[PDB]
């Protein structure tokens, strides 16, 4: 409607550093195609983007260019088709339909296997099918429609996510593509194979759930240390079975349950040892002397007894497998620090330039408006696919440099730790003082030269 | 302390959901494949052990109950095999996997997870009293900056830069 | 007292790990003083301040 | 102050410069 609102929208400004190092302001109109970039791609960027040594993230956003370029041109080409794009639209929604009748099935097959907001309108609806049909139809019909959903809603995946558009290997790459086969694969077989198979979508739940896959990183982010502690501890369970076996043998004695003698030595041989210490003092809170014969205090090893006991108890028990719960406490707080590290230095530096918010307070312009709109990262985005775009022959000075470093593999136009209006205008006012003060240096040196002359004229 | 435990107690209930998977996971296994083995003794009120696990259901209860509530797990409940046994091996691996995976690993993600909110309010906590104690309300200035001046940081807050003012 | 070492070890390792690779061997001039200017940090320590010159 | 005091000088300097060029021009008149 407006003219001037419309040209205000398609304008983009950035800043840039020339070869000279003196920064430049360009001001370009936005390329058609970069309108069609999908705002959650956006957001994916802008929190997925890891900083360098260097400390800064300019890098990896350069490399992305290309791929949300391609990304913008396929959701053209998805918005030439309604119906796909309608599709792409309700994954997450195709998603959760699956995940709510997976849960269904799994609550259905625990409640009575063996046999033979509209969520509550569903589960009525679904206790009303099983009382008239019964447990069997009521299960398949869940069954068939998640299968039905899920493979709508990867269908829908593939289709918004574009991730075919890099190619079928990268297809392939992709984890969540292979998860959700996966899924769709578990749930075909709990279909026709057996029911019970449901069971395993209810995993699906950590995907769905941040905080839980958040607690489950907690122990697999170490979990090297975790099984390296298991086996340090097999190890001494190793030892501790050989001295037994070699002195404590008679003692290892184990009731025992038959069905249709109660006692049995568990100790005949070092292996038997091994295991039944590896099971019993592990699962014993005591330790290995749970289990073990208890001595009386006449037995003239009581004493060794005893001490093999306490031993097995602190070392094996109170140390060694503390060890897993301390490392994984210290995973939570290693992650704790590198999320609030993350967090902050998103929300308080520019993505850009990495300058701190601190700099542009007490200032003319605002860190805020600074990151708004003097150094948004989509406006390079824009300028990077303007520059692909526009002709060589139409580039203009500033865009023939910017076309040229890129062809280069140079990153030095993106600005680093430099701002214009943080110290632009304090650099202006100060080079205005320093003319004036030289001005007045020149007309002294000319009053100086004039006098000089009129002394000389004098004299001869 | 109750806010140490609150704070995230939506962690705390999706570890306990996760613990509840596995215990119907590992009950799945033993009905279909240790359905004997589920044999606990019970006592009448005016037979001395009866079956736990004739139904799927029945077995997910009894493992969420006793193995939960035993530290060894499940297997301390579940009927001891001999060594003659051909199935004695797999009981021990099942009983291993479950002690490793249910108790030592999954439960201590409900303590560790605790502990990670003692730490992170106390660094709140730390933070705030250190803003508060440390800077000026109004301006944000820090104590320091007034050091060495005329007019002392105190000073300036009482006096040049009172916020009831 | 275990976890408390594990949390000093990790403080400690950290503090080590920051300092050897964001700080000048030699002189222990910061990397953030070398930017914005016509030699960086990672030059400097490659040419102008090699340990092993 | 300091830039006053200094712009003061400066401008006395300028107004000295300015009296012996009047003197050189009257001279030369
Ligand atoms: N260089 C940057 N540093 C930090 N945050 C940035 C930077 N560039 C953009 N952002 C933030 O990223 C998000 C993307 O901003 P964007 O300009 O796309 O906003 P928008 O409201 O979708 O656009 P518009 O209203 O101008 O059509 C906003 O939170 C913006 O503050
Ligand atoms: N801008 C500020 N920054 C930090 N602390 C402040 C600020 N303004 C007030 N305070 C503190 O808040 C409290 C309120 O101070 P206030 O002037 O009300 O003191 P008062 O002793 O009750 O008053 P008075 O003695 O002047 O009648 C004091 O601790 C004061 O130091
Ligand atoms: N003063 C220093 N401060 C920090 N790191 C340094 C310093 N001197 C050397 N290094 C690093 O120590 C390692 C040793 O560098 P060195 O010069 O030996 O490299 P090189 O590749 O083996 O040698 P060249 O390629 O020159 O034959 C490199 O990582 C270098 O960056
Ligand atoms: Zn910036
Ligand atoms: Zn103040
Ligand atoms: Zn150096």
């Amino acid at each position: 409607e407006d003219p001037l609102a419309y040209y205000e929208n398609h304008t983009s400004q950035i800043e840039i550093v020339r070869q000279d190092r003196s920064m430049e302001q360009i001001v370009f109109p936005v390329p058609g195609i970069c309108q069609f970039l999908t705002e959650e791609t956006k957001h994916r960027l802008f929190t997925t983007t890891e900083q360098d040594e260097q400390g800064s993230k300019v890098s990896d956003f350069f490399d992305q260019s290309s791929f949300l370029h391609n990304e913008m041109e396929w959701q053209r080409k998805l918005r030439s088709m309604p119906l796909i794009y309608w599709f792409s639209r309700r994954m997450t929604l195709w998603g959760s339909i699956s995940f709510n009748l997976a849960v269904f099935i799994n609550i259905i097959i625990a409640f009575f296997y063996p046999y033979m907001s509209i969520r509550p309108l569903i589960v009525a609806l679904i206790l009303r099918s099983i009382y008239y049909l019964g447990i069997g139809p009521t299960l398949n019909i869940l069954g068939a429609l998640n299968l039905t959903n899920k493979i709508v809603f990867v269908v829908s995946f593939v289709g918004n996510r574009g991730t075919f558009i890099r190619g079928y290997k990268a297809m392939v790459m992709d984890m969540e593509f292979l998860y959700h086969v996966g899924y769709i694969l578990t749930s075909v077989l709990g279909l026709f194979a057996h029911e019970l198979f449901y069971s395993i979508l209810l995993f699906d739940l950590i995907y769905r759930e941040e905080t839980l896959f958040n607690v489950i990183k907690s122990v697999t982010r170490n979990g090297r240390s975790i099984l390296l502690t298991a086996l340090l501890a097999l190890i001494l369970v190793y030892l501790f079975s050989i001295v037994g076996f070699l002195f404590l043998k008679d003692d290892f004695i184990l009731e025992v349950d038959r069905l249709p003698d109660s006692t049995e030595r568990a100790c005949d041989t070092l292996l038997m040892c091994i295991v039944t210490v590896m099971n019993h003092g592990l699962r014993n809170g005591g330790g290995v002397g749970d289990i073990l014969r208890k001595p009386s205090k006449d037995e003239s090893l009581f004493p060794a007894r005893v001490v093999y006991d306490l031993l097995f108890f602190f070392i094996v028990i109170i140390i060694v497998l503390n060890l897993i719960f301390g490392v994984i406490i210290d995973t939570f707080a290693d992650l704790r620090s590198e999320k609030q590290k993350k967090e902050e230095i998103l929300k308080t530096t520019c993505f850009i330039c990495g300058l701190e918010r601190d700099k542009f307070d007490n200032k003319t312009v605002s860190f805020e408006e600074h990151i708004k709109l003097e150094h948004n990262m989509w406006n390079y985005l824009y300028f990077i696919v303007l520059v692909r775009v526009k002709n060589k022959t139409d580039y203009t000075g500033p865009e023939s440099y910017v076309a040229q470093m890129i062809k280069n593999k140079n990153l030095d136009w993106f600005p680093r730790m430099r701002a214009m209006s943080l110290v632009s205008n304090e650099g202006e006012g100060e080079q205005n003082e320093i003319r004036i003060l030289q001005d007045k240096l020149n007309s002294t040196m000319k009053l100086v030269s004039h006098l000089t002359a009129q002394l000389n004229e004098l004299k001869e």
